[PDB]
């Protein structure tokens, strides 16, 4: 049961709406029980209300899916209308704590890092919460992302480097299919052929590393004929520093989700 | 259904085609379903040419007066339909992966003047079992080897790094494959499934000021776009080469 | 309105002149006489736009600040925001700090504002509509000065540079540098039409260009090879770094 | 006159759209119908532009090589020169070879042309008239259509990616990208209007944005960093290189 | 040592090829050895309810996880090591750590081990605080000279030993791997690049443990006038390898400093 509590979304941006529209098309919560608020009206599906307070008054979990700088405020006007009612944040860089010193020590805090891959019922998320958030508050959480796609519970210390691969993650997939279709398009394909090839071959990849006892760089090593052509392709990569390009990414998104969480 | 050579892309090709619901030859007997025939020479076939290209040439030398009215594939690479006529007289060149070995494969073809559509049916349906194909130009084969042949490969070193940082950082390895197999996932999806380009995808994740621009930002000055096609590239390159 | 331009420099001029040639409302003060604008004896003498160098402007305003009683005080001064400005004429003054660029002289200015308490819905009204005539004009929050100074303020540099790259490489392979500007100028004038006219994005607008196996992509990869995004974006935010630097 | 189209791809369409939006004149032929142009059913069906990839120009410029007899075919393949046009068609047809860009699409592009021994003053008026509806063209040495491919042609997508690159900043350091890119299309076209109009140069429009001290002179001392000049015209050079090698 | 009860606190990836590479010594009874985590591990050793009961079982106590949590797993263990010999192998951690982690009054050693001790080939270094006596260090000699070769070093020397011996098979793996691809892009197979490769530095380590000439002249002798080897080695000294590794090791002491700090 869950169809009968009322999701409200403080914010419909581009991973507000992105999320709601993901438990919208999961069907968990009844239609007339999923609301937001912004400054400006959506084009989405979701109950609009006139505003953050009246969100929070209504609705029994509410969703922080504004932007971490204008977050403080926006929790703080809705500080005394969280009693008894479950807080779910998905601010990059803000923490339990600086939650905490937002909205208060005694309210149920949980911090949930998403992706836009929910929209297509396909989200990775990790998750923490504070002392006040007990296993019926952590049931309904679940339940909400699994809906949309798959969720962890991790530490709060983790929640940086998990924002940065899976928080961050489809932007580097985004560049990465980008490049490889520029790759395919510059050397004689179609756009579209290329972006084909790219998808299918990303696909397939993925699968055999589930799917696989061997491990993801024995999978590598399988594609190597010996004097063939993907040895001349992973020479380059190394060449490039690829590895340390990917690794730099991902540990410098890291400590920007560090530096905003001080 | 035969296959010559029963290496890596042999014994992946050669389940994936099992599963989907068949012979082979090598030096030595392999842990396959596959029945075992005396020779390559061994006349009783559809025939896999799944050996490395260094040895192709006198592997196909042998099976030339035997392939009469026979369908010839050849998985090798660089070696084009020319260089492949040159080998057993003018024959379809296929590129595939390994990962048609779980029914997700990609291939690309083309084939010769005495390959018609016939042929090309029986073509289709053996690689759609456990896959994509797509008929394409000559002249294209060079660079869809390097995307969807040597593909994988950069792939599984993406997943590599990206777990890698994962770990060096904190997460617990196991933990970090889930992640980024399922971010993957999921942004493969949003392309083929979104009416926004792929471009577009990658700015709706990027928060004014936020973490992600900072990793993006990393990802532009160590030359993350230029490492990806410069590699790709040099595998179409080699490629050439060999089929020069 | 009376306006009254302190500092006749480069900026100064440019978007003196740019309200000049717009005919919507002029007096001006420098150490050195220099325009159509009316001369006047110095600072104190009495909408006024401080238009000097960020490292004078201490002094300058300090100097008229008993002299701003009721008046709007409008700063272009790069760096110096809003707290550093109300620390160098009052709290009590009505403040506006405005960010303009040069490309104002040809009444095509781009600019960003913002305000503190005293400045209320009709001075704002003064302050669009002198900024519209030659320009557009933004509202944005003060946090977001710095950057927006970094991309509108100093951009014309990084465009100027752009197009001066673009010239020498047509002069190095045999073209005449007229003829080079001239393709360069339209290139530029049509591909800005395009993104502001196309419902497409601008990277779909760039991937319709690449033909496969063609030219542009063989361009555009040597871009990508020599870190050209990067190159842009570490330009804009080195500016950025600069301009938070001087207002701390 | 009746223009036909041989390709309604990416340039295709931007090149017909631009003259039918113009009202001075309209067919096509592709192996998928596409537009409101009026389709026909092959390339020899009975002005002829050749918009295919160079790559297949050879074959479909040879379908319709006895049917060019006093009809003037105009190409805008990238590389293929007048050399290899007299070769695909014959020495004995008129043939102009015209380098166009995507903005014509919302009548801004930019030309460049040249034309063979049977071309007359007559059929370059035409040439003229059809292109300066919607942009404005130049005719130039052959020699120089390669350099002149690399800056007009490609153009586009330097600028777009550097419209792209200056967006991404704003966005990374706090800006919306609609803002940024409000920002950034203003600031460029306030810069390009300060070329033409100006009787300084490009550099000394350069140098009266920069500061003493000031906030431009580090972005601008970034982009010396990391060779932003020698990245744009190796880019521009690369894909010279490209047009040349296509012509050989 | 057969009586002796031994305990590890934490079964990883350190903790299991160290707990198998002892056991595999036969020093010490099957029964004997001991270890707990939060989830049951496949090994031959004998699972214990918490690290408290493993505390007040064993005469010797191993803390084999994760620095980061090393602080609260010592704490909760901190009433049960009285007159008990506690080993920490917790990279970074030092002496002074851990005396402010337990208590200064405990028997506390830090070793440092590597995986090749599952193979009874371990490179080992300790240092120990002032309650840690000889016949303690008898204990700790015995235990790790059984799957490997230890040395007792200074307490300041640790970090470096640690990016060097701890850290080091990582390094030799990622060398080998190169190898092998280097053989495999040029036509070789895998098997027989890896078998080559093996051999060499066996070879290679085997010379440097037995010449009286140091490796350098070591080095030189391969290089004829003209040869290939020249060839190689100087595509090296063009992409710092020998700087490379440097770096690498130094980064990594720069870590274990980082974290003992
Ligand atoms: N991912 C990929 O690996 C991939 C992808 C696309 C295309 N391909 C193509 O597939 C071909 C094989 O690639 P691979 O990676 O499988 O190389 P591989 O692992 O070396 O496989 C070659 C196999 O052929 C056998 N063989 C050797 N001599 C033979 C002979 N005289 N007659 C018959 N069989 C013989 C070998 O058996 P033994 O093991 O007993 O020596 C070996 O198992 C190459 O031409 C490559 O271009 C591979
Ligand atoms: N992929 C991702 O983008 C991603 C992934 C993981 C986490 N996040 C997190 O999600 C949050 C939002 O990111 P975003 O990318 O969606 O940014 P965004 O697109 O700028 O979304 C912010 C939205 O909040 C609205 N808003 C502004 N002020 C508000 C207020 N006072 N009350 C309620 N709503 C207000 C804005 O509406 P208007 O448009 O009308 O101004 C805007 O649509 C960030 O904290 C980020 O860390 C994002
Ligand atoms: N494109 C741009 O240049 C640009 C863009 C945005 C913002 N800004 C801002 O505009 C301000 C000025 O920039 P700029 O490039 O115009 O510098 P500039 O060319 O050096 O102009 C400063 C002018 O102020 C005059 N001046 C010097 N001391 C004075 C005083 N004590 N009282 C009154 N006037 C005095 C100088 O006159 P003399 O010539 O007689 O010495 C000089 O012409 C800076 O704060 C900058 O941040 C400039
Ligand atoms: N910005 C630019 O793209 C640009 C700038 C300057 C010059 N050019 C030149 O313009 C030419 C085309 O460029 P593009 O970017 O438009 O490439 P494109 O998008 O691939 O356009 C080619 C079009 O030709 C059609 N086509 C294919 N085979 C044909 C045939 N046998 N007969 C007639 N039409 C056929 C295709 O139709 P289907 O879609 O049905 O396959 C396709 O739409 C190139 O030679 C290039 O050098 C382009
Ligand atoms: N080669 C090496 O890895 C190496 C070399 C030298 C030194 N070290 C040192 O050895 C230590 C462990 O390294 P590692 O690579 O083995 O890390 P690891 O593979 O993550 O092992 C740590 C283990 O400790 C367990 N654990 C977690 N919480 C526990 C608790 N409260 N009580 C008892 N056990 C708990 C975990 O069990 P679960 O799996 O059930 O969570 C995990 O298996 C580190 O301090 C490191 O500095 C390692
Ligand atoms: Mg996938
Ligand atoms: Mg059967
Ligand atoms: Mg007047
Ligand atoms: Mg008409
Ligand atoms: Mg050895």
């Amino acid at each position: 049961g869950m169809e009968n509590i009322k999701l409200g979304f403080m914010g419909l941006g581009q991973m507000g709406s992105a999320l709601a529209h993901g438990i919208a098309n999961a069907n968990i919560i009844k239609k007339e029980n999923l609301f937001y608020y912004g400054p400006s009206k959506k084009n989405t599906t979701l109950n609009y209300m006139s505003s953050n307070e009246e969100l929070a008054r209504h609705c029994d979990i509410i969703v922080c899916a504004v932007k971490p700088d204008i977050a403080g405020s926006v929790l703080n006007n809705i500080k005394p209308y969280l009693s008894s009612k479950l807080l779910i944040s998905i601010c990059g860089g803000l923490n339990i704590g600086k939650l905490e010193e937002m909205v208060g020590s005694e309210n149920k805090i949980v911090w949930v890092m998403p992706n836009t891959p929910c929209l297509v019922g396909e989200g990775s998320f990790i998750y923490c919460s504070n002392k006040n958030v007990n296993s019926t508050d952590k049931k309904y959480v679940n339940d909400i992302f699994n809906s949309c796609g798959i969720i962890h519970e991790i530490k709060e210390k983790d929640m940086d480097i998990a924002t940065a691969i899976s928080g961050c993650g489809p932007a580097y997939v985004y560049l990465f299919i980008e490049s490889l279709i520029d790759a395919g398009v510059k050397n004689g394909l179609s756009r579209e052929l290329s972006k084909n090839l790219v998808l299918q071959t990303i696909k397939g990849s993925v699968e055999m590393v589930k799917k696989s006892d061997q491990p993801v760089q024995q999978l590598k090593d399988n594609i190597v004929s010996p004097g063939g052509i993907t040895a001349v392709g992973l020479y380059s990569l190394e060449k490039n520093s690829f590895k340390y390009t990917v690794m730099n990414a991902v540990e410098a998104a890291c400590e920007k989700s560090k530096a905003m969480g001080s």
